[PDB]
C-alpha cells in the first residue's frame, strides 16, 4: 500500500565505545554518499545515504549526508533536484561544509540555469559568508576566474 518505511536497520554494529569517534559518519558517509560522485553508484549512493539521511539520526552526518547529495545530484542533472537538497542541508545543517560546499557548487548549477549574473553574487557569499569553508574555499575559484 505505502508503509516502505519502517524503523529497521538503525544499528549497524560497533557502537564507539571509546573517547574517540569510532565508526565515523564523515567517513561511512562520505562513503555512502561517495557512491553518488561514482559514475557507477549514482543510485547505489541513493540507496546508501538514505540510510544515513532518513534512517542515521544517530550519525552526525545524517544533515550532510545529504550534502553530498545536493552537490552530486544536481550534477546527475537533477539542477532542479539537488539544487534544493542543498536548501535543504544549507538550512539543516548551519555548521556543516555544505551549506558552503553546496553554496559553492550549488551556486555554480545557478549559470548552468542562467544566473551567472545573480547567482554568481552566491559565490562571492560563500568567500566571505561561508568564508574558508568547502564552499568558500572553491567557491573563491569562481569569484576570480568564472
Amino acid at each position: 500500500m505505502g508503509s516502505s518505511h519502517h524503523h529497521h536497520h538503525h544499528s549497524s554494529g560497533l557502537v564507539p565505545r571509546g573517547s574517540h569517534m569510532s565508526g565515523n559518519a564523515n567517513t561511512d558517509y562520505n562513503a555512502a554518499i561517495a557512491l553518488v560522485q561514482d559514475k557507477s553508484r549514482q543510485d547505489d549512493a541513493m540507496v546508501a545515504f538514505q540510510n544515513f539521511i532518513k534512517n542515521y539520526p544517530d550519525s552526525t552526518y545524517l544533515p550532510n549526508a545529504n550534502y553530498w547529495l545536493g552537490q552530486l545530484n544536481y550534477n546527475k542533472g537533477k539542477k532542479d533536484d539537488a539544487a534544493y537538497y542543498f536548501a535543504s542541508v544549507v538550512k539543516n545543517y548551519p555548521k556543516s561544509p555544505k551549506a558552503a560546499d553546496a553554496m559553492f557548487k550549488v551556486g555554480v548549477i545557478m549559470q548552468d540555469k542562467g544566473d551567472t549574473a545573480k547567482a554568481k553574487a552566491v559565490y562571492q557569499q560563500v568567500i566571505s559568508k561561508y568564508p574558508g569553508t568547502d564552499g568558500a574555499k572553491q567557491a573563491q575559484k569562481r569569484l576570480n576566474a568564472m
